[PDB]
């Protein structure tokens, strides 16, 4: 067979020992199936199930896919003519997934399956440019030239629904462009008592599942808490590094949305579900900066300060570069519910010490190692890849140009600073206005293709539910709903 | 290392710790709850895994006050979004939940998972004033610098309820502010036939659960007994002392909810539920001092007597701040359907020996042990700290100031004696025009925060239901029901 991986230099050392590891492993354990698998532009989950003999061959020769998926929103809108590449974003052509033998996990819930990521490569051998995981690793590499490490704590808001009805009838499976029903379904607790110790009773026959699923995956699962809505859960995890946090990130979602459907449960990281009562979902990201030689956090302030001035450019950075990420940290239409003022969520870019009302909040005291910059202007629908990759070049921007934050904000909602976008197609805007960084550390080719794609999205949400619905203190529409539910 | 920074564990507190790790994976547990009591005494805080667990053994555990805040349906009482506190009383500051690790508990109705309570301090180290734990560590200090020991025997009456409904459409979860649905429920036995031994086992395929979970966790029941009302429980327990003694309290109730909730039953320590042929139910506090070296009961009478000196002032004590104390003991609107005659419960501040007609109730007999006061004001879904705390500060008041209690009363619904407020109003009147033992004790911050917190809950009682409906013996409201029935 043709070794492609071998002729492009695309493994490392590491990886093919870890090949050799997984093969055994799979052996060892009698696995019939292994999933090759990738995020698309939403964080979503695609490839193929191969078999034994068929991962085998692809640890030489990879494994082709067509890139349809790139050029389909999410009802398979087409956006982009696949029957007509970085000039005219236009065709199919064909790409190899090759494996990263060091994401490999067993699936716990599924009949004798493993599980790995894979790199989207042209037959040429160069990186696919639209590859999400290939920009989170262009950012990681732009942060170790620089000395540095980045250091993620995950904290994902979600909602536990019971499932009522699958929504499997011809009449509600849609069509290319149009949209199927949402899957019906039920709370599974009361609310509004936060953080009550019942609600957890209450919910663990299926979120003890979840945690042994989580556990199981060796993911470093820190705490399971009871949010503030009705059915609304909150899942931390410690600390985790560059690439591997955005692939536990991935696989933590997709975990949580397979073990619910296996139990007929239902978990959306949808922003802010169409359902009475349901608060909007926020995907807090936690920040630190190491040194790649000494591993230590290099944005522990001392005393007088809030921050190392290191992590005080890379908060300038953030504060700086907000807008124009916007619509990767808060891909969806939905997630801009968020964007209104005493929410605990963002409305503007503004940093402040401990005041959860900031968009950039800093936890820290003298010496301490948890000293940290947490972003709460994320979704926990965003794709995780993007939303890091984001957060590196924006504070690595902040720290080559040595951007200065400003004032912390005793009143963020009262602070003369500019506002956030309050709609994605304002984060569209923002973004286009002021596309140096992006395209210079994501591609130009990535940002025109992200362009066109959101814009289309946008205006298919126009077209069914009018401008007036996009104000984010107006209700969830049924577009946002058939949108984001089932998949998100 | 916040714990040894602050010197916040005693050598037994880490002694204890290790024991607790050294389970924890013995048991090959997954989970360990990390709870604390609010105002109301219901648990709030996080579930952590192991290696969180490890680590919070260190620096502890961040979460927000949000809860105290909040009233049972979290209406925003205080406000959350301005940065401050104990003068303001208002923003959102981040405190530090403390383990106590002997307080550690496997609980024995949920998957690999234990269980531990949690002081709250601010990140200065200091304790938060707030935390009714703490309230109650200072009752028992300050009754120990005088000598003493609390003796406390825990006699709660409470409904055992089959679930009909959940109540867990989306229509039926309310809002912040909003009250939603109350459980529908149906009772499972007849009654007003007390003590009657076929009651027990008819209800024993699901309290033997309740009865075997109690005992695997090490408390110390004594009995369960067939209360007068149908489906009317009552479990009493052996003799504990102080701390122990509240934390078993909230323990216990949390366990007989969790375990009848696991096997589709309701149990609610709701004084009087809007369900017809339900009596109020109460929690008769037996207490009793004994000297912390002899170890012996100082209430133990004389022949002539029906308590020693010291224990008639304690008396004295009880009876004399038992108006102001009111809200404490009876924290909830629906409880004062007990201030009323002709009840088995007090109206008035009267002493008697075994009527049980009387708030205090004297048992004993000359040279016996058993020798104590049974306060039978307070009903079952008071904080176990309050009630407690308020005990122990207003006996201990008592005897420093050698209050008399008068003569015993024969008939003490006949008694020239004051008469108890029948609403939550007046006991909030009564703690505000005399307000200086309690905010001597539990604080002057605590004192303020209680006042306008519980202030503000009768304000939507009186506007839900108007003036006319608290009347002791009219109906129980709706608004009751649907504020207490899920969650006491
Ligand atoms: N030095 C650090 N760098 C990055 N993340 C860190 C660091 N120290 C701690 N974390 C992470 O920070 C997160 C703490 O989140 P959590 O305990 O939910 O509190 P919070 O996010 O500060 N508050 P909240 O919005 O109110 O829920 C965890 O994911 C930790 O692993
Ligand atoms: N010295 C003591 N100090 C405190 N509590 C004690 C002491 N001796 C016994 N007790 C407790 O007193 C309680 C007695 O409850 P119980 O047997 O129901 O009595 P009762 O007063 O007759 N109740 P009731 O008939 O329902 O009104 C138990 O919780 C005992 O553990
Ligand atoms: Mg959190
Ligand atoms: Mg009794
Ligand atoms: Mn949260
Ligand atoms: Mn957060
Ligand atoms: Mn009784
Ligand atoms: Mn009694």
């Amino acid at each position: 067979k043709f070794d492609f991986i071998t002729k492009n230099n695309l493994w490392t050392n590491e990886q093919r020992d870890a090949a050799d590891k997984v093969l055994a492993e799979i052996d060892s354990l009698g696995l019939e199936m292994i999933r090759l698998s990738w995020a698309d532009q939403y964080g979503l989950l695609r490839g193929k199930s191969l078999t034994v003999a068929s991962l085998k061959s692809a640890f030489k020769e990879g494994s082709e896919v067509a890139i349809g998926p790139f050029f389909f929103d999410l009802v398979s809108s087409m956006v982009f003519n696949l029957f007509t590449f970085e000039d005219e974003l236009s065709g199919n052509p064909t790409v190899v997934m090759v494996p990263d033998p060091t994401t490999f996990k067993v699936l716990p819930w599924a009949d004798k399956t493993g599980w790995m990521l894979a790199d989207l490569h042209w037959k040429s051998g160069e990186p696919f440019p639209l590859c999400p995981r290939g920009i989170m690793k262009k950012a990681v590499k732009s942060l170790s030239d620089e000395g540095y490490l980045f250091k993620c704590g995950i904290e994902l808001e979600w909602y536990l629904t019971k499932i009522v009805d699958r929504s499997l009838s011809p009449e509600s499976l849609g069509a290319p462009g149009v949209q199927p029903d949402a899957i019906q379904v039920q709370p599974v607790a009361q609310g509004y008592s936060v953080l009550l110790e019942h609600h957890l009773d209450q919910v663990d026959d299926i979120m003890s599942k979840v945690r042994k699923g989580l556990l199981e995956l060796n993911l470093p699962l820190r705490s399971i808490e009871d949010e503030w809505a009705p059915s609304q859960m909150e899942t931390t995890f410690d600390v985790m590094e560059g690439l591997e946090a955005a692939d536990a990130a991935l696989l933590i979602k997709s975990a949580i949305k397979q073990i619910c459907s296996r139990h007929g449960y239902h978990a959306t990281f949808m922003c802010k579900p169409a359902i009475n009562g349901f608060f909007a979902s926020g995907w807090h990201m936690h920040q630190s900066l190491v040194d790649k030689d000494t591993r230590k956090n290099l944005f522990i302030p001392s005393e007088g300060e809030v921050l190392s001035p290191l992590g005080r450019a890379y908060a300038g950075g953030l504060l700086a570069n907000g807008s124009a990420a916007s619509s990767f940290t808060t891909p969806t239409v939905n997630g801009y519910r968020r964007r209104q003022p005493y929410s605990l969520a963002p409305d503007r870019r503004a940093w402040a010490k401990d005041n959860k009302a900031a968009m950039v909040r800093v936890v820290s005291a003298t010496g301490d190692p948890a000293s940290r910059i947490e972003n709460r202007i994320g979704e926990p629908g965003a794709n995780p890849y993007l939303y890091m990759a984001s957060q590196i070049v924006s504070g690595l921007d902040g720290i080559k140009n040595k951007k200065d934050p400003g004032e912390l904000q005793e009143s963020p909602y009262d602070a003369q600073v500019p506002m956030l976008p309050t709609t994605l197609a304002e984060a569209l805007d923002a973004l286009e206005h002021d596309s140096e960084l992006f395209r210079s550390c994501f591609g130009d080719t990535f940002i025109k293709y992200w362009l066109q794609l959101r814009r289309s999205e946008w205006a298919r949400f126009l077209d069914a539910e009018g401008a007036e619905a996009a104000e984010p203190t107006g209700a969830v529409t049924q577009w946002e709903q058939k949108e984001y539910f089932n998949l998100l």
